[PDB]
DNA sequence: GTCGG
DNA sequence: GCTGATGCGCC
DNA sequence: CCGACGGCGCATCAGC
């Protein structure tokens, strides 16, 4: 909450730009400024001071000066008073409704949860699930519950094949006291960059987790990525646990370090790390780090034996997972 | 919106 | 069906 | 209409 006012303002502007303006690069510019400001170890006392930071320019510095002088931003006052903008922003909170579908729904008079519930026939399966569990998906998951969830997942995966290794990533791996959802990175020796020596490696795991009633709904599913819904079991007389979002990603076993780096995040850390790789002459994805050639083309994958090796290539001091949060 | 070629 | 674009989502 | 900006999986649609 050092500079909390400012980073909250910038985050609200980011979400407006993404969700209402459909300006993804302005969204990213506000996210980067908010990130650099949140890590700054002093109280910001002027826009000029802020402007010294990378990603803060003239326009954001002017907003910082207004906020600092008044405790508000007139631009955000106006946005919050705009019913249309507020409804569009709100609908994007439903899983499976993005900025385009939100604008379409709002253009047709669908502006509230009640409206969506009355017009379910206009929603695809994903969106119906997002609507059904809307309240539940708004809630964070206490780390204590993430531990029970981890226990179930690792137990069931072991049952299918003891050679699978499942690693809970995302904010959990970063040490967070609560998480938005569960992210599971999966490997198996039969799936590498060289071969797929077994079929349906992800399917087998998903199927076992459905058999024991942990996974309750599927949003999307291909050969390497599963996106769905799960729920802890609860006791008699007791309030049910909320349904939770779960993501499972099967990554080639020989590309585990790029995979776990990607899946640990945070999102802004990843984008910032990948941006630094580009200015250092490299490109990073969840599979590989490659050098860039004269044609801007990525060359062959470089050898990696740890998360730190990836940091080494781009001359960043190693950051532990807990220091990768915003 | 910011930065850099 | 394909390629390529768009829309959803993930970190 | 300076253009890049991090990078990609899954689902669906446009123009073949
Ligand atoms: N930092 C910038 C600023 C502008 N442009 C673009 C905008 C124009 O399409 C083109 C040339 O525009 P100008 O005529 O504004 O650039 P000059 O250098 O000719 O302007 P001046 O007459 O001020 O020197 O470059 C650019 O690539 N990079
Ligand atoms: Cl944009
Ligand atoms: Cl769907
Ligand atoms: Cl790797
Ligand atoms: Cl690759
Ligand atoms: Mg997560
Ligand atoms: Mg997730
Ligand atoms: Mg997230
Ligand atoms: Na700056
Ligand atoms: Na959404
Ligand atoms: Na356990
Ligand atoms: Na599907
Ligand atoms: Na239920
Ligand atoms: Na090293």
């Amino acid at each position: 909450t050092l500079n909390g006012g400012i980073t909250d303002m910038l985050t609200e502007l980011a979400n407006f730009e993404k969700n209402v303006s459909q300006a993804i690069h302005k969204y990213n510019a506000y996210r980067k400024a908010a990130s650099v400001i949140a890590k700054y170890p002093h109280k910001i006392k002027s826009g000029a001071e802020a402007k010294k930071l990378p990603g803060v320019g003239t326009k954001i510095a002017e907003k910082i000066d207004e906020f600092l002088a008044t405790g508000k931003l007139r631009k955000l006052e106006k946005i919050r008073q705009d019913d249309t903008s507020s409804s569009i922003n709100f609908l994007t909170r439903v899983s499976g409704i993005g900025p385009s579908a939100a604008r379409k729904f709002v253009d047709e008079g669908i502006k509230t949860l009640e409206d969506l519930r009355k017009n379910e026939d206009k929603l695809n399966h994903h969106q119906r699930i997002g609507l059904k569990y809307f309240g539940d998906f708004e809630k964070r998951i206490p780390r204590e519950e993430m531990l029970q969830m981890q226990d179930i997942v690792l137990n069931e995966v072991k049952k299918v094949d003891s050679e699978y290794i499942a690693t809970v990533c995302g904010s959990f791996r970063r040490g967070a006291e609560s998480s938005g959802d569960m992210d599971v990175l999966l490997t198996h020796p039969s799936f590498t960059s060289e071969s797929t020596k077994q079929p349906k490696l992800l399917h087998q795991v998903v199927e076992q987790l459905q058999k024991v009633h942990f996974i309750t709904d599927t949003l999307s599913k291909g050969e390497t990525k599963f996106m769905g819904v799960c729920q802890l079991p609860s006791k008699n007389d007791e309030k049910e646990y909320p349904h939770r979002r779960i993501d499972i990603r099967l990554i080639p076993k020989d590309q585990y370090y790029c995979g776990v780096l990607y899946f640990t995040g945070s999102d802004i850390f990843n984008k910032n790390m990948r941006a630094h790789a580009l200015e250092k002459g490299f490109t990073i994805n969840e599979y590989t780090i490659r050098p860039l050639g004269v044609t801007g083309v990525a060359g062959e994958p470089l050898p990696v034996d740890s998360e730190k090796d990836i940091f080494d290539y781009i001359q960043w001091k190693y950051r532990e997972p807990k220091d990768r949060s915003e």
